[PDB]
């Protein structure tokens, strides 16, 4: 006898594909969703087993219901906190990074700021990879430092890795690299 073991909520996966000649919601698909350990398992084990990372080629994991664009009314008025590799980081640093941020999701390690929080993004980039935590309202300094605080604690930086928050306000009208953060931790 085998039950399954639900998770705190249903999570879905998304793929982008870069490409600045076609608009930048006509490159998103939804891959699946789930709501069970064990499913998220699968999906997590087969893309490391049958697939391989591509530049441009980006993955997304959010809350159902919530698509990963700033234009979703869940990240409008929302942000990121933006983790930043360097191109060395690529190998043995962004595997790990990557299913520790996805654990912090579906385990909902922020506990009751679990809330805020919508969903998370990899972008792999021969300029350097990138992982961000979205969450819902970047005016809510409590819940956002704190989701901060917990998950850059859980990916172990170094202290002297300074990470920032960016409001999608914000980076909407410039760049991710050149926005200026709301917050660091
Ligand atoms: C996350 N996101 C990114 N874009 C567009 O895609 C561009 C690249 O966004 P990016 O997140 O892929 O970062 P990248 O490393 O490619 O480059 P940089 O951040 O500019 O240094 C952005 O400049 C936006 O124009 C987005 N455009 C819309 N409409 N909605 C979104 O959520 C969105
Ligand atoms: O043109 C391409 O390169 C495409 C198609 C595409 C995709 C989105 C936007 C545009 C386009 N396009 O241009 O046609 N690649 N699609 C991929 N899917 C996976 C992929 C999905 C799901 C799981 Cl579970 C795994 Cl393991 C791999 C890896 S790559």
């Amino acid at each position: 006898h085998y039950i399954k073991h639900p998770l705190q909520n249903r999570w879905a996966l998304w793929f982008f594909k870069n490409d600045k000649s076609k608009t930048w919601q006509a490159n998103l698909r939804l891959i699946s969703k789930f709501d069970t350990v064990e499913d998220f398992w699968a999906l997590y084990n087969h893309i490391q087993l049958s697939s391989n990372l591509m530049p441009g080629c980006d993955y997304s994991l959010f809350k159902d219901g919530i698509e990963p664009m700033w234009e979703d009314e869940k990240n409008k008025r929302g942000g990121r906190w933006l983790i930043t590799l360097n191109k060395q980081q690529r190998r043995s640093d962004l595997d790990r990074f990557w299913l520790e941020t996805l654990l912090c999701l579906i385990g909902e390690s922020f506990d009751d700021y679990s809330d805020d929080v919508c969903g998370a993004v990899v972008n792999v980039r021969a300029k350097g990879d990138k992982i961000a935590i979205w969450t819902t309202e970047c005016e809510n300094r409590e819940a956002v430092t704190h989701i901060g605080r917990v998950y850059k604690e859980r990916l172990g930086l170094p202290p002297k890795i300074v990470i920032g928050y960016q409001s999608h306000a914000d980076t909407a009208t410039k760049s991710g690299s050149t926005t200026k953060n709301r917050f660091v931790v």
